């Protein structure tokens, strides 16, 4: 009956994205974004959601769920795959939200980016930034690139994540992934340890604290290729942001350094497609002879004009002329309506 | 005799709003706002108000009432309903103030708002703000809306409250309610956990600390519909307030963000009615094509002029022309007498 | 089989720079900068990388790897040499990165610097600064100089390092090396203890905190010859930097003091050579009668012009006219292209 391992069975069996456990109701499941209660077998759950949750939690997690009202952790079931779990107290009673963790890195062509992007993965050092709002394929793009390196280079890759989304098998290189909160205390002191761990590639899950970006740039300018993720929407947004989070006492020297070490920037958005509904739009900036200097001279508004690698709106039109994204979709995604409509 | 469970019996039997326990007197009761001592059965209470209070308190509550001079907690009696209890030391002796907690969410038509409000509950993401002073129906309006969603959408609703006023049954969706101080340490780290708990709707009981509003806006602009409650009196008050509690280093960018994500604002006041005495007045602002831009350009005084959804005074006149609220009632409730009197 | 001591055997046997231990894969090895998995003997490693790592760790290290997710430590195997080890948690599982520590200080002529440098090692007191980015031979140059003193002077040398790179045998003098994190708590309170330890020569591994540079300069101006290492690229960079990290309340008095006590500055870069690939370029400034005063009068841009000891670009041309470093190599290494190309 009420066995967590069997609840999971039925969830993937129905292609569920999430499962939810709360007292009053039977086990719930999110399918296509709709919550459905799998009455199938299990009946309305007693306060012994606590019993189910526990059958999955470590001892330092159960400790934690007491010290504070919630835990965020991952667990693996050999049968199927891996799962992210947030357990918490609801109405004096125990509640849980399990998520499915991706079991397979997509092929690069599957994504939507051009092959001009893959050229970044061959650069010897510098910063590769993939940005965009939560749910625009940032983690996917990175995983595709890190695994592309993994297939082709004899490197030592190190990733610092929150949480570990996709997982890597050893191939031509040797991959180590560290989860903040489980393997290490912080992005920062993990990235600091990373400098002494002989890595070829370093991947910061997120760069939200300044101290991290400060270590992230240090690494980049010291022989490493570093992958980083922001939440910005354009490329100019990105460069402006990481600069304008430093004290303006040598914020100009950030612009100098970034301009040497910034290797490429990809900003992503997932718009609805006409087939299966899933299409990626993007801004792409791989700096060259000219671009490099404009950033040093902080002439960023004039940078946009040289961009013919490809501006965000150009990606929108290209996706429209072929016939995938609609006009208003192409318009609501657009940073500036004025550049389009002209198309 | 002196049995807490029986005292409660007699209180609802007389339709009491509160019951009060203190040493010198017999158990007291608030009926229609007047304190009456139910001599009925129980006699003048000994210092063993402590005995009664305890028969209702958890162990971490009795601990707390020692560590500090008071506790605030909720407890449920299957017989009738749920009760909020504040226990504290009076004159070296134990005292208690129990409140009745609402056992049934009202129908939306019962309230007083138009059906234009219910359209908010269908919005995919953004901020729904219900404001007003304590005792203007904020919690009621929200409960009516969250339960309306609950009846019609297959969502996962999460509320973070202080305390949990109304309680929800699972219906078409799956509802989780977390009480700050019992299930979680803070609004903020509960709202932070909320982001990882796969919710469709998030409800912040109160947004008094900036850090909360900062997370609340983040959630809103990241795919969630978020319900929030202030203490402001007008809609312009509201927008001005949440903006002017951010450091003015990017306080202008709050105005930009709010204008994209602010879905509707309802400000409420409960004026005396001629029948049973209970009528709601309100200001309603659902932004559209034009309004959106005025807020970005911080032209808020000119926003008022476009409002014909409905200004606070228009609600007052409408309630008067029909014959419910008196002239001075309509005047003392009014933000500006000058707009009315002209009616 | 799986014996750490034997894994090491095979690594030096193949002339490895690093060895890497992680669960999924067999023991890895970096040869010529390429990761190769030595399937030779050991098979795919179980989570009992933990077993191997432990056979090398002290008790306060194994404690540490628990308190925090990683340790950085050194260990010695009589058979071959010494090894730097960073152990850390990867995917809930134990991972390790061992480095080879240099077993023999090079002859000074082997380096690339002129004999004008060795004259510094005979100075009675002052500051000798070797600078450059990680991997430009800073530690080598110092070790060559300290050991040169060791062979010829009856001194008491003290070094404070992070970690102890090269190790010294007692010769004509008596050498003491202290590792920050193992023998002492900090560079600073080690340098502070150094003042009371009767040393002739003091060597600060790194001078990143101001408090250190403040003690480092104190020592210099108090009878000691002090060796220090920065990350700057030019000599003017160096002097400007250490000055501009003091509060400008008496930052001018730093310029006065530095100008008395700065004995020499060497800034290094390792460019690719045509033979074995390994050649050193450098900027050299040994102040004299005139130079001393220019620094007091902060006329540093005019200092460059008097430099005919030798400017960075002059070193580049000299290495090119002989035929070692290529034009673009000489150009990309150059601080200013404009000075060269004229050659
Ligand atoms: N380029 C793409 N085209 C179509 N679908 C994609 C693409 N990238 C990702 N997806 C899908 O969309 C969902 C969200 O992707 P992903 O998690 O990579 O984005 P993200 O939220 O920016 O990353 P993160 O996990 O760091 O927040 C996933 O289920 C993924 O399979
Ligand atoms: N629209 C309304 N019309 C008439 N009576 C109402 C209305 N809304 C609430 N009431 C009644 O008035 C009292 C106060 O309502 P409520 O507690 O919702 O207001 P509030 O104090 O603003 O909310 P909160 O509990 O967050 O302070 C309740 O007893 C409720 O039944
Ligand atoms: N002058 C030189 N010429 C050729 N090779 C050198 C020279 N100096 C050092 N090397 C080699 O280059 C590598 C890096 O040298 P070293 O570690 O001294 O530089 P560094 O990184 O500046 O010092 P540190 O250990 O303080 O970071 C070593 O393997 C060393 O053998």
């Amino acid at each position: 009956e009420l066995k967590i391992l069997e609840i999971i069975k039925e969830a993937i069996e129905l292609g569920a994205s999430d499962i939810h456990l709360t007292a009053g109701a039977p086990p719930a499941v999110r399918i296509d974004g709709y919550i459905k209660f799998l009455k199938d077998f299990p009946r309305l759950t007693p306060e012994d959601t606590q019993k189910l949750a526990y059958s999955v939690m470590s001892e330092k997690h159960r400790q934690k769920l007491e010290e504070n009202g919630q835990v965020d952790f991952s667990f693996g079931v050999r049968g199927v795959g891996r799962f992210r779990a947030n357990v918490f107290y609801q109405r004096g009673s125990v509640a849980a939200a399990l998520r499915s963790l991706p079991a397979e890195i997509p092929e690069f062509k599957k994504l939507g980016l051009p092959d001009k992007v893959l050229e970044l993965c061959h650069r010897k050092m510098g910063l590769i930034l993939v940005t965009g709002p939560t749910g625009s394929g940032k983690s996917t793009t990175i995983a595709s690139m890190i695994d592309y390196i993994n297939q082709t280079k004899s490197y030592h890759i190190i990733t610092i994540e929150d949480p570990i989304e996709y997982v890597f098998k050893h191939k031509k290189s040797i991959v180590n992934q560290r989860e903040v909160g489980e393997d290490t205390k912080s992005f920062a002191d993990a990235l600091r340890a990373a400098l002494r761990e002989d890595p070829d590639v370093i991947f910061v899950g997120e760069m939200r604290d300044l101290e991290t970006v400060e270590t992230a740039l240090r690494a980049a300018e010291t022989g490493h290729l570093v992958f980083g993720t922001l939440h910005t929407n354009t490329a100019i947004d990105t460069i402006h942001r990481i600069v304008d989070i430093f004290p303006l006492n040598q914020q100009e020297q950030v612009r100098i350094v970034l301009s040497f070490i910034l290797q490429g920037i990809i900003s992503q958005r997932l718009l609805p497609k006409i087939g299966g509904g899933r299409v990626l739009a993007y801004e792409l900036l791989i700096p060259n002879t000219a671009i490099r200097n404009l950033i040093r001279e902080n002439k960023l508004q004039q940078v946009y004009s040289l961009m013919q690698m490809q501006t965000m709106n150009q990606t929108l039109y290209k996706l429209y002329k072929q016939g995938l994204i609609t006009l208003e979709d192409a318009m609501e995604a657009s940073p500036d309506p004025k550049e389009l409509e002209r198309m």
